[PDB]
């Protein structure tokens, strides 16, 4: 994604000729395993015909080939190690030291989920891609060069014969395919496309579920589906075709060269050992490319994730507090002002929170400005501490401006006292001494006395031992309020800024809180934001503030994708055909060898020349029908199987209830996450698990059982080695597995410490304790370093051993054959026939097991998918039963309703009150005891339960009537509405589903909502897009829109969440107008 050289950008001399010995070396291996079968060929040529003096020279130059290639497998692997995890411990570090850089506009943009999901696996997945994998690559293309290059050299008509009958051309075409498969994609554009419909709809749930649209957005979806099935399809036959294509070209190619010539062009005089040599290295060579793959899949993937690294890595923030290049103001006695400052947040740019306010405060005061706990409380603390900059005027601070100071010096003499008193998993001391890091215990101990707080520690047992905040026993609000004072005093600020101190703490607790804000008040400038105004009289200056104004993984998945059976059958005949061909072509080699090497027959004869062309044909026809037949059936069944697993999932995730989606374990992401992948790479595997079986037995069986027929003691003693390797092979990756696994216990502190830092980051940086955390990170680093160097070493043994045995089996598997040849009993072309079938389909099958993504995620994917489906049909959004009353009074009564959020249910939010509301009445929450004012709407809406109370509708309790009818007959509109990415048309139209209407209720609706003429004027009068890529419109044309989609339903009882949300302040008197018009004879709730 960035480039091929950019992924190196941490290497210094060292890493770069760790690396350049290495590739020299991993050359150097790559090409010893041809040679060696050039040096056997020549020993068996010599020993066909001093016979020692003969074989001790070649059994030096057979010993001098296996030492040097047993040194240089250790320094391909042990290099490449070593200089992966030099840089990976550079990357690692600097990526997050580029994460705590980072101002706070960029992290609300951002996700912590996402951010400390990607610092934990995109490294990891780099250092697999720079890690030994590209060694291993240069080490294929190092043999296989090589081998071809001696398959030329020994006569290059024997070549040609082997290149076509040999097992070759399908392997190599399967690992086409599989490279092709890893670089196309296009697959991404439709599921984009698709899942953009899909992240839309579950972002704004709760307007779907209460307007009960899932079955338009059900049918949107599977449309966007259709289209990406349709276009896989072509995808698949088109790839599939082409490789076909060729492998036809190429035999057809074949049979035209053996016309016009009969045989005389591909046929020479060999030796016996000759044909061994140009068999051996052209075979080994040839099934070389199969290793050379998943290398370049790493690579690949490693780019990927280098991109975003380095994305956030390179990028520089507006303000920055590792930049010591500012003024350093002495003697601050503490002058800030407000010089008419305009504010917008940088992501709604459109909504403005601070209207023009103006503040100006001497030194040794203090204010009280009163805020509001919906919104516009924290602003100007936020904006004081230079975390936003302001749109436009300035803040000045002593007369001088804070653009010129230096951040970090600007932040370290400001208190920050806020509403939650974040703590950290540590102990007590280390929590007071956070602030100002060169403290002793003497000046905690005085800020504890001056905090009322060490009273209650000597209370308790542990005196500042542990007493941690986090997973043991948490305090309670005041005590922790406490701890936070104490913390500030610590810091020693001369502009405190206590924020919310008396926000949801209880009113026992408040004396203590209250007096040990009013001793640590004393002596410097305050702006203390408060709600209830009967404790902040003692400031000098009182004021308003408001909006600027002042499982188990299963089996039973076959029974999905049951229905497409034809295609498994036609699949599964094609696998069993296309695995039984290639040992097939052992025989057929065995058969025909005898006829390309021989010259002194008469030409006259030519065998008979037409039939050869025919074999070929016919063999190049099969192939072609085969492997087309395959691929296509098999990718279309699991783009069909694909397609109805995404459709059900969706429609299972759309049925169930929104407290599900209240669940903080699955979000958004991680339901589209759940929509893209775990639906479509998986159960793929699990469908083609059976072709991949089919395919491995039909290989190894049949030549198994040719090959006993075709001889009985090679046979035995190749199936006696081939488990050898294969338990080496095990053996190999279980060395793998062994420190891959360590790995996530190894790096465990390093990623605790990473997540503390980033989940509570507002708190760091308003400390600016970053380099603190950065210093603990980088030991936490520290040590797994020297493990992972020390992992080396082992890695490179295991690695070098293994190759020595892969080595030394060749060898063996020579010196007995040699001894079975030499005593008749079986001829040369019995032993290329029966090594072509065993060892070559053992190696083919170890290939192929490698492609076909691995049965271990799927399975579990596909538990993920089952339990999704029919998961919590508690409240089931179109419930058959229920009864449907025709007349709706409009009344609604509540009775000692108790209600408790499920994700936090020890905190109570219903108190048991007791509100009855008759027809045509309004009434507002604000005016009650607070807090309960954003619940009312899921009550009435049924999108909760409540656990104690009751809940009439005109008399009748609402448990037992249906819900759509309920959600029929309720009109919602809330402070902000979000609009589909559809025309204007189909937005207003959503308010009813129930039928379709035509222009003129909408034309109508929005008359009523006087937006009418801003649509009109609009170049598109009812076909235009609007969200993203549409014509942006103001709050207040959203505002109208939203009330056109309520007024369409034509309701009985409204339900307004903060509409007047002050928008300006000025559209808000049509949008007020427009409201009170729509409010005649309905029931109405303002919250």
């Amino acid at each position: 994604t960035v480039s091929v050289f950019s992924m190196f950008r941490y290497s210094n001399w060292l890493d770069k000729l760790y690396m350049v010995v290495g590739t020299l070396a991993a050359i150097i291996h790559g090409a010893g395993l041809p040679l060696m079968m050039l040096v056997f060929g020549e020993m068996t040529d010599i020993f066909a015909n001093n016979l020692e003096e003969d074989m001790t020279r070649y059994a030096y130059y057979y010993s001098g080939i296996g030492a040097g290639v047993l040194v240089a497998a250790y320094i391909q692997v042990s290099f490449w190690c070593l200089a992966a995890g030099r840089q990976i411990h550079k990357i690692r570090k600097q990526f997050f030291h580029a994460i705590m850089r980072q101002e706070i506009g960029w992290f609300d943009v951002h996700d912590v989920g996402e951010l400390n999901t990607r610092l934990t696996d995109d490294v990891s997945k780099i250092n697999e891609g720079i890690g030994d994998k590209i060694g291993m690559f240069f080490q294929s293309m190092a043999t296989f060069f090589t081998g071809f290059i001696v398959g030329f050299t020994r006569g290059w008509k024997l070549t040609l014969v082997i290149l076509a009958i040999s097992p070759v051309l399908g392997l190599s075409a399967a690992v086409w395919a599989k490279i092709l498969s890893s670089f196309t994609d296009k697959e991404l554009l439709a599921y984009a496309k698709a899942g953009a419909v899909a992240e839309e709809v579950l972002a704004a749930i709760r307007t779907v579920i209460a307007f009960g649209g899932q079955k338009k957005e059900l049918e949107r979806y599977n449309k966007n589906l259709e289209e990406a099935k349709r276009i896989g399809i072509k995808k698949a036959i088109t790839a599939n075709i082409s490789i076909g294509a060729a492998f036809l070209l190429i035999y057809a190619s074949y049979a035209l060269a053996f016309w016009y010539g009969t045989t005389l062009v591909l046929s020479g005089e060999y030796s016996i050992g000759q044909v061994l040599t140009v068999f051996f290295s052209v075979l080994i060579g040839a099934f070389s490319v199969g290793q050379a793959s998943p290398s370049i899949e790493a690579f690949a993937n490693a780019r990927g994730a280098a991109y975003e690294i380095f994305k956030i890595i390179d990028n520089k923030p507006s303000i920055d507090s590792y930049s010591k290049s500012g003024h350093k103001p002495d003697n601050i006695k503490g002058n800030l002002e407000f010089r008419n400052v305009h504010f917008s947040y940088p992501s709604r740019k459109e909504v403005k929170i601070l209207k023009g306010l103006n503040l100006k405060v001497q030194s040794g005061q203090t204010v009280a400005l009163v805020g509001n706990s919906g919104c516009g409380k924290s602003t100007t603390v936020q904006l004081m501490q230079r975390l936003y900059d302001p749109t436009e005027g300035m803040v000045s601070v002593d007369g001088q401006d804070i653009r010129t100071i230096n951040v970090r010096f600007l932040r370290e003499i400001i208190g920050v006292v806020s509403q939650e008193p974040v703590l950290f998993a540590t102990t007590i001391a280390e929590n007071i001494r956070y602030g100002r890091e060169n403290v002793t215990m003497d000046e905690i101990e005085k800020a504890v006395k001056e905090a009322n707080a060490y009273d209650f520690i000597m209370k308790l047992p542990h005196k500042f031992d542990t007493l941690v905040g986090e997973r043991g026993a948490q305090l309670s609000g005041g005590q922790k309020q406490r701890i936070a004072i104490a913390r500030a005093l610590v810091r020693n600020p001369k502009i405190l800024l206590l924020d919310e101190a008396t926000s949801a703490l209880d009113t026992e607790s408040e004396a203590v809180v209250q007096v040990a804000l009013d001793k640590a008040r004393k002596g410097r400038t305050t702006i203390v934001i408060a709600h209830r105004l009967s404790t902040v009289r003692n400031a000098d200056v009182i004021a308003g503030f408001d909006d600027g104004v002042i499982p188990v993984s299963f089996w039973r998945i076959m029974k999905l994708n049951l229905t497409e059976w034809p295609y498994f059958v036609v699949g599964v005949f094609c696998a069993i055909i296309n695995g039984g061909l290639q040992p097939a072509f052992a025989i057929i080699f065995s058969k025909i060898i005898g006829v390309f090497t021989r010259i002194d027959d008469p030409e006259t004869k030519r065998q008979n020349s037409n039939l050869f062309s025919l074999l070929f044909l016919a063999l190049g026809i099969i192939s072609f029908i085969t492997f087309f037949l395959q691929g296509f059936t098999f990718g279309k069944a699991g783009e069909i199987l694909t397609k109805r697993l995404r459709y059900m999932v969706f429609r299972s995730m759309l049925r169930q209830d929104v407290s599900w989606f209240d669940d903080p374990k699955n979000t958004t992401g991680a339901l589209t996450t759940r929509l893209a992948n775990d639906a479509a790479q998986v159960k793929g595997a699990i469908g083609s698990r059976l072709a991949v079986i089919t395919q491995n037995i039909a290989n190894l069986g049949t030549g198994i059982i040719i090959s006993f027929i075709y001889g009985w003691q090679l046979t035995l003693l190749l199936l006696a080695i081939v488990p050898i390797i294969a338990i080496a092979g095990v053996v190999e990756m279980k060395m793998l597995s062994g420190q891959a696994l360590k790995d996530k216990k190894e790096l465990e502190g390093s990623g605790k410490i990473a997540t503390e830092a980033i989940e509570n980051f507002r708190t760091v940086v308003s400390l600016t304790q970053e380099q603190k955390f950065e210093h603990m990170y980088a030991q936490s680093l520290q040590v797994p370093y020297r493990n992972s160097l020390r992992k080396a070493h082992i890695f490179g043994i295991t690695f070098s051993f293994t190759q020595a045995m892969m080595y030394f089996s060749y060898a063996g598997c020579f010196r007995f054959g040699a001894y079975l040849v030499a005593h008749k009993l079986m001829s040369f072309e019995d032993v290329l026939l029966v090594f072509s079938a065993v060892v070559f389909g053992a190696m083919a099958v170890g290939q192929v097991s490698s492609f076909a993504p691995d049965y271990a995620k799927a399975k579990i994917s596909a538990a993920h998918i089952i339990m999704i489906i029919e998961k919590t049909p508690l409240i089931d959004s179109y419930s058959t039963e229920g009864l449907m009353p025709n007349t709706l009074e409009g009344n609604v009564t509540f009775g000692e309703v108790v209600f408790n959020y499920p994700t936090r249910p020890d905190i109570p939010v219903l108190q048991g009150l007791s509100l009855e509301v008759k027809k045509g009445q309004t009434l507002a929450l604000v005016g009650s005891s607070g807090c309960g004012k954003s619940t009312v709407v899921q009550l009435l809406e049924r999108f909760y339960d409540p656990l104690a109370g009751k809940v009439l509708l005109d008399g009748k309790e609402i448990k037992r009537l249906n819900v759509q009818w309920l959600r029929a007959h309720l009109g919602i509109v809330s402070q902000e509405p979000i609009l589909f990415d559809c025309s204007i048309a189909e937005n207003i139209a959503y308010g009813d589903n129930s039928r379709v209407v035509s222009q003129e209720e909408i034309v109508r609706a929005a008359k009523e909502a006087n937006i009418h003429a801003f649509i009109e004027s609009l170049p598109n009068k009812y076909s235009t897009k609007v969200g993203d890529k549409g014509t942006q419109l103001s709050g207040g044309q959203k505002q109208r829109i939203a009330i056109a989609r309520a007024l369409v339903r034509q309701p009985h009882i409204l339900l307004l969440d903060e509409a007047t949300s002050a928008l300006d302040t000025e559209s808000e008197k049509v949008v007020q107008e427009a409201l009170d018009k729509a409010r005649e004879g309905r029931t109405c709730i303002v919250i």
